[PDB]
RNA sequence: CGUCGUCAGCUCGUGCCGUGAGGUGUUGGGUUAAGUCCCGCAACGAGCGCAACCCCCGCCGUUAGUUGCCAGCGGUUCGG
C-alpha cells in the first residue's frame, strides 16, 4: 500500500539548488530534478512514526507547522482532525522560546472573545 | 520658570543575535500634523509622549424670565 502511493507522484523534488549533507537521501539526477531515493525514504518513514505513536500513545501533545502556501490549508485540517496545535500563519519569533509572554496574547484573546458577547457592548 | 518644541520623539519587560560595548522591537512598503493608522518582520507586548477625555465661538432646541419689544390690542404727561 506505501510504496505505491509514494511512488504515485510525491517523491524527486528541489533540483540543483540542494544541500550535500542531504546526499544520504537521493537516488539520482533525472533530467536535471534530485529524485530522492524512496527505498530508503520508507524506512526513515517507519523510526519515525514509531517515535509518533510510542508518544500518541501516552498522551502528548504534538504541534505541526506550515507557513507556506502550497502547503498551508491542508496543515490546518490535519491538525483540528487531531486536536494537535499548529501554526499556519506567522510562526511568531521566540513562541516556544518565549512562551510565556506569547501565552500572554492567547489569554488577551478570550480577554476579547469574553468581551465579545456581553452587554458593555451597549 | 525659560529653551530645543507640541517638534515626534524617548524608553521599558521578555525572547533572540553579538566576546562584548550594543543590536532587534523602533530597519523595510503606503499614509498622516504625528512612533497616526496599516501591511510586512525574530520578534511578542507595554509605558511616557501624539490623539482623545476639558472649556470657548459656531447650527438648532428645552427650562427660566424686572435685559428685551406697537413684537399684538392697549391707556401714555408723547422716553419700554
Ligand atoms: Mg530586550
Ligand atoms: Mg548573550
Ligand atoms: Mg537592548
Ligand atoms: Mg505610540
Amino acid at each position: 500500500v506505501k510504496e505505491l502511493l509514494e511512488a504515485g507522484v510525491h517523491f524527486g523534488h528541489e533540483r540543483k539548488r540542494w544541500n550535500p549533507k542531504f546526499a544520504r537521501y537521493i537516488y539520482a539526477e533525472r533530467n536535471g530534478i534530485h529524485i530522492i531515493d524512496l527505498q530508503k525514504t520508507m524506512e526513515e518513514l517507519e523510526r519515525t512514526f514509531r517515535f509518533i505513536e510510542d508518544l500518541a500513545m501516552r498522551g502528548g501533545t504534538i504541534l505541526f507547522v506550515g507557513t507556506k502556501k502550497q502547503a498551508q490549508d491542508i496543515v490546518r485540517m490535519e491538525a483540528e482532525r487531531a486536536g494537535m496545535p499548529y501554526v499556519n500563519q506567522r510562526w511568531l519569533g521566540g513562541m516556544l522560546t518565549n512562551f510565556k509572554t506569547i501565552s500572554q496574547r492567547v489569554h488577551r484573546l478570550e480577554e476579547l472573545e469574553a468581551l465579545f458577547a456581553s452587554p458593555e457592548i451597549e
